[PDB]
């Protein structure tokens, strides 16, 4: 199998279900004691942040990129970065370092397109559901339309992950809100769904969705295991 | 603070506990968003298993020294082997990356010697049970002697480790059994418990024991952070 080399730490919690759902995945193909050949560089959260915060996507972007370098360095045959806001600096990843980047936004396309679908709603942050990043890779991949909620739903969504997500509260309320937008978007034309992170699906569970429901990170990680197996997309 | 190598996937499901705790002290200790600066190499555990099955020592020396000069190629400052049982291996780790070394006996070690003990009782794999590099390196070290539990429960304690904990099976029988080997051990005037195999801290709660815990895992994932931010015995 290829190493794959993972850009962590942003959060360290979220970096977690990456290891795992790659391990897992290379026991469930290889059989028996055989697990999943990594590299990880976890970063200090901090320092993104502080970069962040002052919308110096640059710095973020050396920053990232030269992780990237370090795991080519030690060995990684492909990048995979574990956190979908950060994808705002992908083109610096991918410009800069020459091992394949598996874009969050691709694993997923390839997941839309092999559901028979060309129309899709987002659901995240209000960042990653406002900037180009996201949307805007789909489009230039795969000519996958993908619609987002209006101004006053992304604002109360975002809302719902900062103040509630994120410090562990998965309310009732909030779960019938999201499966209310959901609707809304799949009567504009929606064939499915985006979670933009493990925590709008631990909200929503796909019971509860009246689209099929595509958990980008948990997708991510099982196209990070494709690649190393030079399966599917990869072979 | 300094970067962290780690040398996991021995097995994968106990190199998650080495992460969290790391991240985990590393924000106790900063605050605020501060999380680890950690570069990992996961190995593919089947091909280490089988050499420790043939007895081809030399060749899992030769895997993990290598994998640690990849690490210190993309930046580390320090090797955690998250495994007791290839410490058998860390002289040709130690000899050929030459970032510090924390191993794991020594920080166990201090712990021992700090609470005025030198006579303890060892819970392992049969390789750390049993053979040198792991109570030679106490004895060396600190003069520190361990009894081990008789022949037929040192081959229960390690069919646990390898086809359970591994594996990702945790059950009450074995936590149970490894409580019952601990009382017997303190009978025989063992002063404390070393839980020498990482992954003994997944299964046990240690609030069964009536010795004192010496939990490996979480000693040296802080014994990692002390060294990171060069605190108490790391200056
Ligand atoms: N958890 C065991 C791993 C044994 C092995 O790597 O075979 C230990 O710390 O030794």
């Amino acid at each position: 199998m290829k190493t794959i080399g993972l850009l962590g730490g942003m959060s360290w919690e979220s970096t977690i279900p990456y290891y795992r759902l790659i391990n897992e995945g290379i026991k469930q193909r290889l059989g028996g004691l055989h697990s999943a050949q990594v590299l990880l560089h976890s970063v200090d959260f901090h320092e993104i942040e502080e970069c962040q915060r002052r919308g110096e996507w640059d710095k973020t972007g050396d920053i990232l990129a030269e992780a990237a370098l370090g795991l080519q360095r030690a060995g990684a045959e492909g990048i995979v970065l574990c956190t979908n806001t950060m994808h705002k600096v992908a083109d610096a990843i991918e410009s800069r370092c020459t091992l394949p980047f598996l874009h969050i936004a691709d694993a997923t396309g390839r997941a839309i397109t092999g559901a028979g679908m060309t129309r899709v709603a987002l659901l995240g942050t209000r960042y990653t559901m406002e900037q180009d990043f996201y949307r805007g890779r789909l489009t230039e991949q795969f000519s996958i339309n993908c619609l987002i909620p209006e101004a006053d739903e992304r604002a109360k969504i975002n809302q719902i992950i900062f103040e509630e997500l994120c410090l562990g509260q998965f309310t009732e309320a909030s779960r019938a809100y999201y499966a209310q937008v959901i609707a809304r978007l799949a009567e504009q034309g929606a064939q499915g769904v985006i979670f933009g992170s493990t925590e709008i699906g631990l909200l929503v569970p796909e019971e509860r969705s009246v689209l099929p429901v595509f958990d980008t990170a948990a997708i991510h990680a099982e196209d990070a295991v494709a690649f190393m197996l030079s399966l599917e997309h990869h072979h």
